[PDB]
C-alpha cells in the first residue's frame, strides 16, 4: 500500500493529521513546504523506503501523488 | 489501512526501513526504545491520529501490534 506510507510519511513531515492531509494538494501551497524541506523529506524517503533519489528528482515533486508516483516507479525498479 | 499506518509511524520514528519491521517484536528488546522515546511515540500518534493517550495506556505498548489495537480502538470511539 504506497499510497497510505506516502500519505503517512507526508502527513508526520509536516506535522499534520493524518486525515487532513490532501495528496492531490499542491505541497508549497497547501503545506507551506518550501525546498529545503523537500530535500529533509526526499532524504525520510530514501531511508524509509530504501531507493535513491537526486535533487533534480525530488524538485519535481509538486504534490503528495507526485511523491507516490516516483516511489512507486522506483520500488518496482528495485 | 490503520495497521499500514502504524507500521510507517513506528519505522519512521526509530530510523528503519519500513519493510525491515516487525510488528509483533518487543520494541524495548528489538529496536532498543526506552520509556522517554515511548513518550514521544505517544505523543506523535496523538498528533497523528487526533485521540488522546494517557502514560498507563501507552505503558502497554510493548510491540508495535498493541499501539494498533489501541488505535483502532480509540478510532472506533
Amino acid at each position: 500500500h504506497p499510497e497510505v506510507k506516502i500519505k503517512t510519511i507526508l502527513s508526520l513531515f509536516l506535522n499534520i493529521n493524518i486525515d487532513d492531509f490532501n495528496m492531490d494538494a499542491n505541497l508549497a501551497d497547501a503545506y507551506d513546504m518550501d525546498s529545503t524541506e523537500l530535500a529533509d523529506l526526499a532524504k525520510e524517503i530514501e531511508k524509509e523506503f530504501g531507493i535513491s533519489v537526486t535533487k533534480s528528482q525530488f524538485s519535481h515533486w509538486e504534490t503528495g501523488r507526485a511523491v507516490l508516483d516516483f516511489v512507486s516507479s522506483s520500488l518496482n525498479d528495485k
